[PDB]
């Protein structure tokens, strides 16, 4: 739903993620749990961290946000045309993750808030306006497809 320029802003500012993938993801993660204590709560593997400390240090939290990003990532690249990426993982978050729509609301807040703390001075006003326009068409089409698998939307 976003115009061929605000894809080309998002593309951009997702060039500075690409730079640092696994840094990116690990801060979205840890500003997600901070933010959002029960996310936390989805995630078997990263109970045992008790703090931000544990959260930093944690190799396979970094790896997961890695992998997290990479995936994102590939949906954005796809500008909207990206059903063939986004089934699958709406089939596993749906599924096996147990993950709310509302939760997706929340991490797409932290993937902002990490962009605007990180990149400051590239990632103004018009950036942010089709960053959050992308993450909406994202979470929507998500939405979408968690109701035709019989799920809440
Ligand atoms: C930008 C939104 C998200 C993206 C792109 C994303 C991406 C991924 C990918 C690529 C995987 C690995 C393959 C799979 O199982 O599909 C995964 C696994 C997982 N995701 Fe997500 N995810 C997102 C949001 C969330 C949120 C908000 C939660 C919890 C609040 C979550 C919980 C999980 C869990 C629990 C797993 C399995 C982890 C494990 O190996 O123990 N995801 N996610």
């Amino acid at each position: 739903g976003l115009s061929d320029g605000e894809w080309q802003l998002v593309l951009n500012v997702w060039g500075k993620v690409e730079a640092d993938v696994a840094g990116h993801g690990q801060e979205v993660l840890i500003r997600l749990f901070k933010g959002h204590p029960e996310t936390l709560e989805k995630f078997d593997k990263f109970k045992h961290l008790k703090s931000e400390d544990e959260m930093k240090a944690s190799e396979d939290l970094k790896k997961h946000g890695n992998t997290n990003l990479t995936a994102l990532g590939g949906i954005l690249k796809k500008k909207g045309h990206h059903e063939a990426e986004l089934t699958p993982l709406a089939q596993s978050h749906a599924t096996k993750h147990k993950i709310p729509v509302k939760y997706l609301e929340f991490i797409s807040e932290a993937i902002i808030q990490v962009l605007q703390s990180k990149h400051p001075g590239d990632f103004g006003a018009d950036a942010q306006g089709a960053m959050s326009k992308a993450l909406e068409l994202f979470r929507n089409d998500m939405a979408a497809k968690y109701k035709e698998l019989g799920f809440q939307g």
